[PDB]
């Protein structure tokens, strides 16, 4: 794989560390994303044998709400991701757009992400990174988990122990309450605020969000790690059955 065998499109997004864009195969015509990083932001960060990692973690992992990443290679100064291409964009963007999401749309995400990350830590996989701008809509709406750069084998999403694997329960309740309400729980204008909310685990649900949402993010927004609501019990959960499509 190099450069000469892909047409870049548009720009797809920006990040810190690099850039996304739309492509195509030249000798396959097929559609999909080619994420450039820089090796001088990865050296400059030490996250250079993070990408390693995650190239090796996403050479296991087959799920249909997971990103793919049928590839990888390197220039000079540059290394690419082939990506899977998600056509309807970032959850972020979209929350951005509703500004919030209905009990149906926020079950049916969750139920989701807790297949995906239930299938990751069958496989000995913790994400870590779970959050609005690395979740992505597939063709069909479908939700698809991303970036598996801080995967083991803001301040907002951190669970306390941050400030094993029971960290994505933590951010799974930070994500359900971030789609219905359209903040994270925490939420403050000083660092040192919001830093204290999460170690105290202090969070006020505003009057519209309905007592089984309320029940399920209570259940997951616990400093006890090991006594959060497990990925099994989330897709039970009363809540979740009734409004998930
Ligand atoms: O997301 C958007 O805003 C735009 N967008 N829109 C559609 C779309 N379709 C597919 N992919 C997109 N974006 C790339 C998603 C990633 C998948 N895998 C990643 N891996 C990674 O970032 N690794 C990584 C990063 C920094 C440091 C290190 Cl060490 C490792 S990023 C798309």
């Amino acid at each position: 794989w190099t450069l000469e065998d892909f047409d870049i499109g548009r720009p797809l997004g920006k990040g810190k560390f690099g850039n996304v864009y739309l492509a195509r195969e030249r000798q396959s015509k097929f559609i999909l994303a080619l994420k450039v990083l820089f090796k001088t932001q990865l050296e400059k960060a030490g996250v250079e044998h993070q990408l390693r990692r995650e190239v090796e973690i996403q050479s296991h992992l087959r799920h249909p709400n997971i990103l793919r990443l049928y590839g990888y290679f390197h220039d000079a100064t540059r290394v690419y991701l082939i990506l899977e291409y998600a056509p309807l964009g970032t959850v972020y963007r979209e929350l951005q757009k509703l500004s919030r999401f209905d009990e149906q749309r926020t079950a049916t995400y969750i139920t989701e992400l807790a297949n995906a990350l239930s299938y990751c830590h069958s496989k000995r996989v913790i994400h870590r990174d779970i959050k609005p701008e690395n979740l992505l809509l597939g063709s069909n709406g479908e939700l698809k988990i991303a970036d598996f750069g801080w995967s083991v084998h803001t301040l907002d999403y951190l669970p306390p122990e941050m400030i094993d694997e029971k960290v994505d329960l933590w951010s799974l309740g930070v994500l359900c309450y971030e789609f219905l309400v359209g903040m994270p729980p925490f939420e403050a204008h000083t660092y040192q605020e919001t830093y204290r909310r999460i170690s105290r685990v202090e969070f006020t649900f505003p009057d519209f969000v309905t007592e089984g949402a309320r029940d399920l993010i209570s259940r997951l927004l616990k400093h006890n790690a090991s006594q959060r609501l497990t990925l099994a019990e989330v897709l039970e959960h009363p809540w979740i059955k009734a409004n998930s499509s």
